[PDB]
């Protein structure tokens, strides 16, 4: 192998400006990093700048450098959707024609009617909410009736809440598996069905760690599957395992924050493995993008950037670091959905003695998967063009 280890970091939702097809999605004008940089009066990301972030595009506080540490470009999404699953599945070598749906006004009556009819249970609520706002509103009615609280969120999710002493935990799981089957339907296709058991009494409800997420498997065998099948390590960090429903994963390390994610990345740098370490930094998306909070988003990007020098210090000559994103989520954009944007790509190894250069723009996120596959000599994905030889 050219590289013994590849460290792939997805800065979830960290877009670098509207894609050519942005108008289809109502995303004209979107620019995640650029709008954050303006809000911050100049982003302080000296380490990403050293890698070549500003060579991809100049933004407030983010300038080009004469000699970027590694190679740089941006990537265009080919798949139909702009959701997390679509982006990640594309990154690992697929093409996804059918988009996952988000439901800001709640779910169609048709879906919920079928769920009632298959379960013999009433459904109440139907609408976006936090799992503490909706329990305050409807938790008592749930206890007294045995009905199911259905709700959504800013992401492609269907969430089902029931009190554990009224609807047995095992029943709630069965109901969620039924819903997972009903939602394999392009009209209603949610990324995740989520069991949200709760306990307590009116005015004091709390969700339990008995939460269960029901994900769809990727629509194809990914580069991860191929690495696992050839006895390589595939270490998933953060939401990565859930995003791929475990497919091709050999070890999974849960994280609770972006900083915890960077700690786990450092943990893998200390591991003797051969294969792929794959991190998702989700806070950008979950805490800041969807909540339209550019200040919090800017601060998180600066916290992330400050962690990078330790990573640079630990990378070996036969290590490759890849930094990218899975879509945009512009915190100054209307509504609460993702934004259809290019994503940055930075590729760095300490073995790059003369530093990096610009890569041709990547026409699909699958160029990452193709590059990983070629590095490790496993079956090449159906989609994507490797840039391994360019590095
Ligand atoms: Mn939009
Ligand atoms: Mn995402
Ligand atoms: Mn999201």
């Amino acid at each position: 192998n050219k590289y013994k280890r590849i460290f792939l970091v997805v800065m979830d939702s960290v877009g670098i400006g509207e894609a050519p097809d942005a108008e289809q999605f109502g995303d004209l004008g979107s620019d995640t990093i650029g709008h954050i940089a303006e809000h911050m009066n100049g982003l302080q990301m000296p380490n990403m700048v050293k890698l070549g972030l500003g060579n991809i595009r100049e933004m407030k506080g983010i300038s080009k450098v004469e000699k970027p540490l590694g190679y740089y470009t941006k990537m265009q999404e080919k798949s139909t959707g702009k959701d997390t699953m679509t982006g990640h599945w594309e990154i690992m070598g697929l093409y996804i024609d059918t988009p996952f749906q988000v439901f800001p006004e709640g779910f169609p009556k048709e879906l919920l009617d079928e769920l009632e009819e298959k379960t013999g249970r009433k459904i109440i609520g139907n609408k976006p909410a936090s799992g503490t706002e909706i329990l305050d509103e409807l938790g008592q009615e749930q206890m007294e009736t045995g009905s199911l609280i259905v709700y959504t969120g800013a992401d492609s999710v269907l969430q089902i809440a029931a009190h554990e002493e009224v609807v047995p935990l095992d029943e709630l799981y069965k109901i969620c598996k039924i819903a997972r089957e009903l939602t394999l339907d392009e009209k209603y296709m949610v990324g995740r069905v989520i069991a949200r058991p709760f306990v307590g009494e009116p005015g004091n409800f709390t969700r339990t760690p008995n939460r269960h997420d029901y994900a769809l498997k990727p629509f194809g065998r990914t580069v991860m599957n191929e690495l696992k099948d050839s006895d390589y390590d595939v270490i998933a960090i953060g939401k990565i395992s859930d995003i791929y429903d475990g497919e091709g994963v050999t070890e999974s390390l849960r994280t609770k924050s972006n900083m915890d994610g960077m700690d786990k990345l450092v943990d893998t740098l200390n591991m003797d493995f051969t294969g792929l370490s794959f991190l998702n930094l989700v806070d950008f998306d979950a805490l800041f993008g969807h909540r339209r909070d550019p200040q919090g988003y800017g601060e998180a990007l600066q916290e992330y950037d400050a962690r990078l020098p330790e990573v640079f210090a630990k990378l070996k000559e036969d290590d490759l670091l890849l930094i990218t994103a899975d879509h945009g989520n512009d915190p100054i954009h209307p509504g609460t959905d993702h934004t259809r944007e290019y994503v940055p790509l930075l590729a760095y190894s300490p073995s790059m003695k003369e530093g990096g250069q610009e890569l041709p723009l990547r026409q699909t996120f699958a160029d990452i998967g193709a590059t990983v596959a070629e590095n490790f000599g496993v079956k090449m994905p159906e989609y994507g063009t490797s840039f391994l030889n360019e590095l």
